[PDB]
C-alpha cells in the first residue's frame, strides 16, 4: 500500500510549487467554508450557480460562498490536473474533491466540469448539466486566469503578456527564491501582444458564454452575472492598470454594458464588473513585484484591523454588493470590494516602504513571513492540524466530474 502512497513536501520550480498536497488542500477547502458559517447565511443570494474558473482563488472562494453562504447548488468549471501514483495533482483538482465532500454532506448539489472554458464543447458540455439538473442557473460568476487562448472558431491560440504599454518601465521586486529585492526592466508591449491580451483576459471569451447560455434558454430571470478585475493602487498601474493586462480589464468594462442590457430585460438580472484586492494566487511570482508589493500589503493591512484574503472578500462581495441592499458601486457601474486596499493612508505607507526595503530589512519592513504561507497554503502545505508525514494517496477522485 506504501507503493501507491507518497509522502508529499513542496517543490519549488522556477517559481511555481509543482506539488499539492490532498489532505492540506481539503483542510483549505475547510477552513474557507468554517469562514463563511461562521459569518453566517447570506439573505436573497442565488440559488444555481455556474462558476467558470472554480477550482482556486476567487472563484473557489465564490463557490464557497454562494454554496455555504447563499445555499446554493454549483456547477463548476476548471482546467486541473488530476493526481496520479507517484505525481500529486494540481491544488485546484484537490480543492475540487474537497468541495465535492463537503457540499455533498451539507446536502448541496456539486458537479464539475474539467477542460477548457474557452471552447465550445466545454460550454456545450456545461449546458447539458444545467439542462439535466438545474433547468437554468440565477447567477454565472466568471473566474478565468490564463496565460493562453484556443479561439474556439478561428483556433488561434493568443498568448498574454504582462508588460507596460508605452515606454519601458523599471519594477522593483522580491526573487523569492533567493530572497533579493531587486529591479528589473520590462520592455513596453507591441500591438500584437495587446491585443493577444484582449483575446485572453478580455470579456469575449464571458460575452460568448452568456449568448451561449441564452441561446439554450439555461438562464433564470433576474438572473446576475459578474466577471472579476483589479484596478489597483497608483503604484501597480504602469504594470497592471495602464499595460496589457490592463487593457484586458478595460475591455471587461465595454463587455459588460451589453451583458446588463441582455439581463436587465430578463426581469430585472444584473451584470458588474466586480473589483477585488489583490491577494497570493498561484501567479504571485509571475513579476517579482507582486509579492513585494503583497508583503508590504500585508503588513500594512494587518496593522489597520483590514487584511483579508479570497473568502472574505467574495463573502463581502456577495454579502454587501451581489445580494446585499446597499451595493458599493463606482463612478463606471462597478462594483468594488477593494476600497480597503486603495484607502489613501494604505497606499501612502505601502509607498514610503517601498523606497525603503532592502535585503537585511525585509522581515522588519514587511510581512514576506505572511507571503511566504499563504503562498504555501495555496498548494495544501504549512496548514493545521495536518499531519505532513502520513503516506498519502494522490490519486483522489472526484463523484460527478465531466472530463472534458
Ligand atoms: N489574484 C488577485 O490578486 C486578483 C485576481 N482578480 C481576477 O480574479 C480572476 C480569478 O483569478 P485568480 O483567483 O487569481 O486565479 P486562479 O489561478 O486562482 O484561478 C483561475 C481559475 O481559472 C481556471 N482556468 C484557467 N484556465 C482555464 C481554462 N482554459 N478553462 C477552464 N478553466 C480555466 C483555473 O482552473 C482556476 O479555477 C481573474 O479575472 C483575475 O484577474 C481580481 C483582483 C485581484
Ligand atoms: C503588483 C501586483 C499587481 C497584481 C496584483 C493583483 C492581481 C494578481 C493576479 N492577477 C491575475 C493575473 C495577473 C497578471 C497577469 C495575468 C493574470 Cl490572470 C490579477 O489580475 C491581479
Ligand atoms: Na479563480
Amino acid at each position: 500500500s506504501h507503493m501507491l502512497e507518497m509522502i508529499i513536501k513542496p517543490r519549488v520550480r522556477g517559481f511555481i510549487c509543482v506539488t499539492a498536497h490532498p489532505t492540506g488542500c481539503e483542510a483549505n477547502v475547510k477552513k474557507q467554508i468554517d469562514y463563511v458559517t461562521t459569518e453566517g447565511p447570506i439573505a436573497n443570494g442565488p440559488k444555481r450557480v455556474l462558476v467558470i474558473g472554480a477550482s482556486t482563488g476567487y472563484g473557489l472562494a465564490a463557490r464557497i460562498t454562494a454554496a455555504f453562504g447563499c445555499g446554493a447548488d454549483t456547477l463548476g468549471v476548471f482546467f486541473e490536473r488530476p493526481g496520479e501514483e507517484g505525481k500529486p495533482g494540481t491544488s485546484g483538482w484537490y480543492n475540487s474533491a474537497a468541495f465535492h465532500k463537503f457540499a455533498a454532506q451539507k446536502g448541496l448539489y456539486a458537479k464539475s466540469i474539467n477542460g477548457d472554458a474557452f471552447s465550445d464543447e466545454i460550454k456545450q458540455l456545461t449546458i447539458d448539466a444545467i439542462k439535466q439538473d438545474l433547468g437554468q442557473v440565477d447567477q454565472v460568476i466568471y473566474s478565468l486566469a490564463s496565460p493562453r487562448r484556443t479561439h474556439p472558431k478561428t483556433g488561434e491560440v493568443f498568448n498574454s503578456a504582462l508588460k507596460p504599454i508605452g515606454n519601458a518601465v523599471n519594477l522593483r521586486g522580491l526573487d523569492t527564491d533567493k530572497e533579493v529585492i531587486k529591479e528589473s526592466v520590462l520592455q513596453p508591449a507591441t500591438q500584437s501582444e495587446i491585443d493577444s491580451t484582449v483575446a485572453v483576459m478580455g470579456g469575449e471569451d464571458w460575452q460568448m458564454w452568456i449568448d451561449a447560455l441564452l441561446d439554450a434558454g439555461v438562464l433564470a430571470e433576474g438572473a446576475q452575472t459578474t466577471a472579476f478585475t483589479y484596478l489597483g493602487e497608483k503604484i501597480t498601474h504602469d504594470i497592471y492598470w495602464n499595460g496589457s493586462i490592463g487593457a484586458a480589464k478595460k475591455d471587461l468594462d465595454q463587455k459588460v454594458l451589453a451583458i446588463r442590457e441582455s439581463l436587465a430585460a430578463h426581469g430585472g438580472g444584473d451584470a458588474r464588473v466586480s473589483v477585488l484586492k489583490a491577494v497570493v494566487s498561484q501567479a504571485s511570482s509571475a513579476i517579482p513585484m507582486m509579492p513585494l508589493y503583497l508583503s508590504l500589503l500585508f503588513k500594512v493591512m494587518k496593522e489597520k484591523g483590514t487584511h483579508e484574503g479570497c473568502i472574505e472578500q467574495v463573502y463581502s462581495l456577495y454579502k454587501d454588493s451581489l445580494c446585499g441592499d446597499s451595493p458599493h458601486m463606482d463612478q463606471e457601474g462597478r462594483l468594488r470590494a477593494d476600497y480597503k486596499e486603495l484607502d489613501p493612508e494604505v497606499q501612502n505607507q505601502v509607498q514610503q516602504l517601498w523606497d525603503q526595503v532592502t535585503n537585511d530589512n525585509i522581515y522588519q519592513l514587511t510581512d514576506f513571513v505572511g507571503y511566504k504561507s499563504e503562498f504555501l497554503n495555496l498548494f495544501g502545505f504549512g496548514i493545521d492540524g495536518v499531519d505532513y508525514d502520513a503516506d498519502v494517496n494522490p490519486d483522489v477522485k472526484i463523484p460527478n466530474l465531466i472530463q472534458g
